[PDB]
């Protein structure tokens, strides 16, 4: 038995076996874009996954996870409100059960139909398992997904999701190209926050892109065929493994536009 995204296991029960659910920077937050202070200080940030290696898919019971190889500096993230380098370990989304909603982080309270969460980790903590324990051991890149045009780039994930239907399930999943998951512009929103999936963890620094990417109806229909639950165990559609906006607590938003 464990947490989940049901009435009895879902992210209100929580708090109970990771009190830290109730913490000073948990994460995902709403995004109140009138409030949020343009810092002329943000850098650029820097994304550079030319030479990424992709690896698996896997579906984990809670989402699905594309993993790369990150045993060495291939796919970065640095710059932005970034010290140092961060190594794309793996990215994922969460989605709903309807296009109105599905994303964490929401924009003036407004909620996409998913959202993709692409999580490095800082290489001067060694590995993902030490750098989770650091503040700021992690820097997750979070891209808003709305219904409308196809994103090419997403096909080849989609259509592998039939092979890892339920928990537990992996697959091959070599040569994919996150850079096709990414919007035109690279403006984003910075705050401290936290993991959105126990242990919660306080270590990850959010880069939030203002621009969402646009998926067709059909590509979120397939994720929406996936199961939580484990072969030979009773369907449940794996949909809507979103956690709510949390606290903003003593925290600013940070904007790299104006
Ligand atoms: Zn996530």
């Amino acid at each position: 038995h464990h947490w989940g995204y049901g009435k009895h296991n879902g992210p209100e029960h929580w708090h109970k076996d990771f009190p830290i659910a109730k913490g000073e920077r948990q994460s995902p937050v709403d995004i109140d874009t009138h409030t949020a202070k343009y810092d002329p200080s943000l850098k650029p940030l820097s994304v550079s996954y030319d030479q990424a290696t992709s690896l698996r898919i896997l579906n984990n019971g809670h989402a699905f996870n594309v993993e790369f190889d990150d045993s060495q500096d291939k796919a970065v993230l640095k710059g932005g409100p970034l010290d140092g380098t961060y190594r794309l370990i793996q990215f994922h989304f969460h989605w709903g059960s309807l296009d109105g909603q599905g994303s964490e982080h929401t924009v003036d309270k407004k909620k996409y139909a998913a959202e993709l969460h692409l999580v490095h980790w800082n290489t001067k903590y060694g590995d993902f398992g030490k750098a989770v324990q650091q503040p700021d051991g992690l820097a997750v890149l979070g891209i808003f997904l709305k219904v409308g045009s196809a994103k090419p780039g997403l096909q080849k994930v989609v259509d592998v999701l039939d092979s890892i239907k339920t928990k537990g399930k992996s697959a091959d999943f070599t040569n994919f190209d996150p850079r096709g998951l990414l919007p035109e512009s690279l403006d984003y929103w910075t705050y401290p926050g936290s993991l959105t999936t126990p242990p919660l963890l306080e270590c990850v620094t959010w880069i939030v892109l203002k621009e969402p990417i646009s998926v067709s109806s059909e590509q979120v229909l397939k994720f929406r065929k996936l199961n939580f639950n484990g072969e030979g165990e009773p369907e449940e559609l794996m949909v809507d493994n979103w956690r709510p906006a949390q606290p903003l607590k003593n925290r600013q938003i940070k904007a790299s536009f104006k």
